[PDB]
């Protein structure tokens, strides 16, 4: 009643263990991953066009202008690099390093797991002068390497082209919706980055491009609501290893919303960068306050939910080694990263508010009636 | 450049993949995928008792009473079973399908990534009236399996001793806290199961076990309220291939508690199990209310989030290829598990009002004045 699997073949035996199941959440996963090898190539400085293309029979196309994964042969392995990175499960070295990179994904490189789920894959790498083709099915070469053509232009970078396997999912189909909510997602998240979505059976095509990237990412999160001023404010910096990002806009509304990320992934259960956050914008706002005589009779501005009214913000921190609650997803837990998001975002919070006075007088003034209003509501909820 | 990692050289390779990272997360998912192993024994029938010793050096102890890890070979590796499942990074077969499982570990039956990242382990199984022994150190035997005497008393079971590789973790050390946590939420999830821990270290004992298993989990979620009642509900049965368990207990306060589990782990982020629970929960309590004559019309009308108010409790389910969101699991898919808690849940809940009538109403006023609270809130801060 035992065996050993080994490579891929623990993948097709176990695929819920990979991508957490076989539904429609697991189905789009492997567009998850393959686009997120795309961008990576972006994070590296190499790709700046990504073609997302679901095709007519419900295959999908993430074509990049990356490098164009490697043809050349591994020694060790006798094989085309390319076809070991989606013929082995666990391929790896220092081409890890050097670069920033889409955290979470699939086990490994995560695009032999799309393979060994995936009735049949295409690759195509533009490389050196020369368009190159290998072809896979449920984990195994069915088409060798080889070169189909010559390459145009100084064209390089590569063209994957995959059909999840009905064996397993059913007859799911790719999501629009879906695909253009990580599309768009990846835009923000890597401003400049040219996504475009190509939906070949309506026709329809969307490019999904924003030089503002997060700051435009907050304000994209109140889209129906009434603004306290239509310019969103963006914060980069740079601490030791950590690339930070954070984008946020107020609205004389009453609800907020506040999305953090780690290495392009969503960190539903925040962390030590959002922790870092909420800490140093109270520390820039109660400080500058002060010192401008914003405060009087030393009321109860604070206190945290009432600086979180109408705020609507994006912090989003690019760091080697993260390290997760568990399973490289949910929670970060680097303290580097706090102190990066911490010391990037104060000292540049009060340089915004010193220059935009009205604005953070607005703001603060906001942080007061929120607190008058949760008194309010205290106790005439502690009357009945 | 390129390097492929065969079988658990891809653990030590990058540990942070399989447990999250190398900190003190990490560390104790080691500990959790251990104890998980012997509480699948418990969950088959076959095991009541679980032991668990932090020794002075460091190393855990995790003792079980269940059948012991099978000693005979597998012919198709050449070694003796037990070998394999801890060498090999995943080995599988029809023994997974013998009953409910514990969902979410490491890879594949997880110890073979604890052994991995430890720098020692000893792995010894009484069966067959022997006492077997094997030793492993960073993923491979350094001892192979032998009998080393007779099973004191006839006994059958697994004692799995590891410590968590340094040149990993560097200093850490587990957490008697984090340990003694598990234990009290497993003995809980698994009413009658007995767990001891022993730490050595500071010479302490502990016992955990509670045949009120997830009603017993509601009340110590409220310890500290008045109750309104000390008596937890018990809400239990079987739909399909669906075990479901819920408890439940209400309090004079005003906060509120709901966790869920699905397979032994937590699900943060709900799904089908707690979305029909409060659905069920709701539709017998507003039916009950009207059958007895309780809704009155001088007042608000009671939602969600008012009958929520002051109600502590704990929805359980047990199934076969659970379904989560990929990721760090986080939401149930499963509609079976939704139309499973919603059936169990509701009939039952229609006779525990009937059978307490007394209660039943004080839980229904308890829902109005939260009604009418959440309204003067409501006028208060639109007065501001
Ligand atoms: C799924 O494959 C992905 C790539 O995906 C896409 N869409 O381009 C990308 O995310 C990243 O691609 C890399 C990652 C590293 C190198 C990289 O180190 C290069 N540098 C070299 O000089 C080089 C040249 C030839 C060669 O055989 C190797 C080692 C082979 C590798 C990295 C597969 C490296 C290079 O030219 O291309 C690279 C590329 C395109 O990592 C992979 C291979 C897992
Ligand atoms: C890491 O081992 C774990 C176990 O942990 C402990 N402590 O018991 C437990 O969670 C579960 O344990 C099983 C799981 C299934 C069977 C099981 O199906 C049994 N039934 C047999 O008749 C049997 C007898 C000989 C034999 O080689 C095998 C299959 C080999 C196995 C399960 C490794 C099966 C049996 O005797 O013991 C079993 C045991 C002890 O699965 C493992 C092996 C991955």
């Amino acid at each position: 009643a035992i065996r050993v699997l080994k490579g891929l073949e623990g993948v097709r035996h176990r695929p819920a263990m990979y991508i957490g199941g076989t539904g429609v959440e697991g189905y789009h996963h492997l567009f998850k991953e393959i686009l997120d090898n795309a961008v990576d190539e972006a994070l590296a400085g190499y790709a700046t066009e990504i073609l997302v293309r679901l095709n007519e029979d419900g295959s999908l196309t993430v074509e990049d202008n990356g490098r164009g994964i490697p043809v050349d042969l591994m020694p060790e392995e006798g094989k085309p690099a390319v076809e070991v990175i989606y013929n082995t499960l666990h391929s790896g070295g220092k081409f890890e390093q050097g670069a920033y990179k889409v955290s979470g994904g699939l086990h490994g490189v995560g695009a032999s797991v799309v393979n060994a789920l995936s009735e049949w894959t295409v690759v195509e790498v533009f490389r050196e002068g020369k368009h190159h083709r290998i072809a896979f099915s449920r984990g195994e070469v069915t088409e060798p390497l080889r070169v189909v053509g010559e390459a145009p232009r100084g064209k390089t970078g590569t063209r994957v082209t995959f059909k999840p396997d009905p064996e397993i999912f059913g007859n799911l189909r790719f999501d629009p919706s879906k695909i253009r909510a990580r599309l768009r997602e990846v835009a923000y998240l890597v401003a400049g980055l040219k996504l475009v979505f190509q939906d070949r059976q309506h026709g329809k095509e969307e490019v999904f491009l924003d030089k503002g990237g997060v700051a435009s990412f907050a304000k994209a999160l109140a889209e129906g609501e009434d603004l306290l001023y239509e310019k969103p404010f963006l914060i980069r910096g740079t601490h030791g290893e950590v690339e930070v990002e954070v984008g946020f806009l107020h609205t004389q509304g009453y609800n907020a919303e506040i999305l953090t990320y780690a290495n392009m992934i969503p960190t539903r259960d925040g962390g030590t960068h959002l922790t870092a956050f909420k800490s140093a914008y109270s520390r820039a706002l109660n400080q500058y306050a002060k010192k401008a005589g914003l405060n009087k009779e030393k009321g109860p501005q604070p206190t945290g939910d009432d600086l979180l009214e109408g705020l609507y913000a994006v912090v989003s921190v690019k760091l080697p080694n993260p390290q997760f609650e568990g399973q490289t997803k949910g929670k970060l837990l680097n303290p580097e990263a706090g102190t990066a998001v911490g010391q990037v975002v104060y000292e540049r919070l009060l340089e915004i508010l010193e220059e935009n006075p009205r604005i953070a007088k607005a703001v603060y003034e906001k942080a007061l009636r929120a607190a008058q209003a949760r008194e309010a509501a205290r106790k005439a909820r502690e009357l009945v």
